[PDB]
């Protein structure tokens, strides 16, 4: 038998001794092996409740990267609310590796399998677990990128749909890949491209769910409703810089002569207004050559205009801020007990 619980956890990765990017160098010295046999045992006919948006393991694994880019992110300048912090600034290696989340003696994890589960309420083929899957901790707004896809439909996950406020996180089954450059020898502009046909039908599948779960209204997209350009635009890392891309286009309900490459504008940027705390941060310029990444959009993240109750449509913009809920949208489906 087994209570809910919340105790400190610990955490597992494969980093390597000698490679400098920052986030081995980070695992190598906080995190432990990951378990080399690992097994999970399954609950025979046991039915638990789940609560991802009342999860201690998200706080966590937010400290843990809090802490990581602390350690790792070096800019040149620092503007944290009177704080001027000056230091030197060298260019950094940077690729996300996974991280796993494991218990101490005495607590274990359970894990939902439900191929449909929501993220909240019941759950019926429970299994537990020591650790968590490989979770790669990918700091972004608007999309979530690289990480884990749905495991039947396209699932839509929200504290209370009902409420406005609360953000609406889209678990894509299709991964839709993304492919930004910043081309070789202004430096500062560079461009994402995504194919169209993929894009829009997967939008439109989209759309589908989202009708389902709002008495079948019309559904409309649109760019965000005002804010800075980390919430604006759809804000990512991408080798060190921090890439800011438009994406108007995607949110374009329009989509006819649609169907080929959409080719997003964006531009690194050196001052950022930073998600770890309150404060701006100023990072060198880029670096030279070709600064390329290509990532799997796995997820959205949506926010549904309020005050539309007396008519027939409803409408959502693209909604990041609380980079919690970028944990949330892998660890979702993991809770944490006490054994008894
Ligand atoms: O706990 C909370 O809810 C708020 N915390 C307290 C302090 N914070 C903020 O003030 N902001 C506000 C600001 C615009 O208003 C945008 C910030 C942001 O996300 N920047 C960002 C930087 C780099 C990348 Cl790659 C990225 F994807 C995003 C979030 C952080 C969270
Ligand atoms: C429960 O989940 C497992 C994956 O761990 C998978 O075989 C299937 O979805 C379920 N299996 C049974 C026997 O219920
Ligand atoms: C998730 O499923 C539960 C039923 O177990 C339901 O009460 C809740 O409203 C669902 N939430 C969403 C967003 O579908
Ligand atoms: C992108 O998605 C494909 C299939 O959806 C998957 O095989 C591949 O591992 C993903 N890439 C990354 C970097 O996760
Ligand atoms: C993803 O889920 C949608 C329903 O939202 C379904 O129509 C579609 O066929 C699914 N795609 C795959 C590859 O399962
Ligand atoms: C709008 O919707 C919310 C939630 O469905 C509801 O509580 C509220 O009464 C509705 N109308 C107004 C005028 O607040
Ligand atoms: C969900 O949000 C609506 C609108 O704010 C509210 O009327 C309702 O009580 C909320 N449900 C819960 C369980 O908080
Ligand atoms: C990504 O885009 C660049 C430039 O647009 C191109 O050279 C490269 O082949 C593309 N890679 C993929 C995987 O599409
Ligand atoms: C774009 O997506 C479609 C449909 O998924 C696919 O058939 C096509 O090969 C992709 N690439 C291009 C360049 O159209
Ligand atoms: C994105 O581009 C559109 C036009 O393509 C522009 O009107 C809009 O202001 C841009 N977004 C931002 C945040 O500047
Ligand atoms: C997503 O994964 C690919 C392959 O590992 C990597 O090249 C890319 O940088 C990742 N994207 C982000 C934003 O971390």
């Amino acid at each position: 038998v087994w209570k809910d619980a919340d105790t400190t956890l610990f955490c597992a990765s494969d980093a390597k001794a000698y490679e400098t990017e920052v986030h081995n160098v980070w695992a190598t010295h906080a995190c432990v092996p990951t378990d080399p046999n690992p097994q999970e045992i399954h609950l025979e006919n046991v039915t638990e409740n789940f609560n991802m948006w009342k999860n201690n393991m998200v706080e966590q694994m937010h400290e843990d990267i809090i802490s990581l880019w602390d350690q790792s992110l070096q800019p040149c300048v620092k503007l944290t609310g009177g704080s001027v912090i000056k230091q030197a600034c060298p260019k950094i290696s940077f690729d996300p590796i996974p991280i796993h989340y494991c218990t101490p003696a005495g607590y274990v994890i359970l894990k939902c399998n439900d191929k449909n589960f929501n993220g909240t309420g019941p759950c019926k083929n429970v299994s537990s677990v020591q650790c968590t899957h490989g979770i790669k901790p990918v700091v972004s707004t608007q999309l979530l990128l690289n990480g884990s896809l749905a495991e039947e439909e396209i699932i839509i996950r929200s504290e209370n749909l009902t409420n406005n406020a609360k953000t609406i996180i889209v678990h894509l089954n299709k991964s839709v890949e993304i492919n930004c450059t910043r081309p070789s020898n202004d430096i500062r502009k560079a461009y994402c491209e995504i194919n169209g046909t993929k894009w829009n039908k997967v939008l439109k599948q989209v759309t589908e769910k989202l009708k389902e779960h709002f008495n079948n209204k019309t559904i409309i997209f649109q760019p965000p409703s005002g804010g800075d350009l980390e919430i604006t635009m759809h804000s990512f890392n991408c080798r060190g810089e921090f890439f800011y891309c438009n994406t108007t286009q995607l949110f374009n309900n329009t989509c006819k002569g649609c169907n080929g490459t959409i080719t997003l504008p964006c531009k690194i940027k050196q001052i950022i207004n930073m998600w770890q705390g309150t404060g701006q941060a100023m990072y060198a310029p880029p670096i030279d050559g070709k600064i390329n990444c290509v990532s799997n959009i796995t997820g959205i993240l949506l926010t549904r205009d309020g005050g539309a109750n007396n008519t027939s449509n409803e409408t959502f913009r693209p909604g990041g801020g609380d980079m919690r809920d970028n944990w949330r949208s892998e660890l979702y489906k993991y809770k944490v007990v006490q054994i008894e």
